[PDB]
């Protein structure tokens, strides 16, 4: 995908997220549709979704794709690395990468943007592509701005679903 | 009509995934992924959880969808209100239907109950007409049963 079109796709992506979340704070509906949205803008996406922090590790959250890894310990895997340092992590080639937890998929490249609030790790937004070297700094800046529109629009509260 | 083995392989696959895993989020999320990958005509496969007064979009597989469904509204509100699995053979000639995907032609919603409480519903949309019959209701209610006994409805570990 051309750089100018990637840039454009991301501009409509982040705007649409703002339009979608306008007036909606539910973390469940937001996290869910967010993954649906990303998946609809990037065809190479083989996985788009979240992994939330259960307090001790990362457990699978709303996502788009095939059956995936359930839990992930910090430091381990691309997602584990990201959650640890709390910084985006990109992987050009996943087949020659050393710390990559392969939960199937035809993922050749992957990126993980950490979600943070009040110095606390809420979890991570992760995307896998069917193409090698498919994520760069452009993807990094827009996905972080995405996560930012997400958290800014979402009240991290699961209260309403208990009992 | 061997839609049974398909569903057997599916439900056996399900128990295996929840084997030693009770997190509501991890479980509901993979359940939608599992259904989706196992049934080709699936346009939407996911859940709508009850927030106290209405249905609210939860872990699903599909395009961007409706966020909240009032009880009694649409096929999801129906299934929720009557706490009984509902089936629609032709989504277009069904009056009380809520469209969130233009490619959906038939739909089946199966309620999720626990201790006389509505937890939510499992909603499946197909791109084919009358693609769901009594066989789907049996096997999907069998899916939900297994899902609800191996899953602890607890979000507390994500709060704060
Ligand atoms: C859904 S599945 O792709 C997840 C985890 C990830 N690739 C890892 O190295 O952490
Ligand atoms: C996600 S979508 O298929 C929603 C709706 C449902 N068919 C309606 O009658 O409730």
């Amino acid at each position: 995908m051309l750089k100018s079109e990637k840039q454009s796709r991301y501009q409509m992506l982040n705007e649409e997220l703002s339009f979608l979340l306008e007036g909606e704070t539910n973390v469940l509906a937001n996290l869910s549709n967010a993954s649906a949205l990303i998946k609809s803008r990037f065809p190479n996406t083989v996985f788009a979704g979240f992994y939330l922090f259960d307090g001790k590790e990362l457990v699978l959250g709303p996502f788009q794709g095939g059956v995936s890894c359930i839990r992930i310990a910090l430091g381990k895997g691309v997602c584990g690395e990201a959650a640890h340092f709390q910084e985006t992590v990109i992987v050009g080639d996943v087949t020659t990468y050393l710390n990559y937890i392969s939960c199937d998929s035809l993922a050749k490249s992957e990126i993980v943007v950490p979600m943070m609030k009040n110095g606390q790790l809420l979890g991570v937004l992760d995307l896998d592509s069917s193409e090698i070297e498919d994520y760069d700094a452009m993807d990094r800046d827009y996905l972080e701005q995405f996560v930012a529109i997400l958290l800014e629009k979402t009240t991290w509260d699961f209260t309403m679903f208990e009992e």
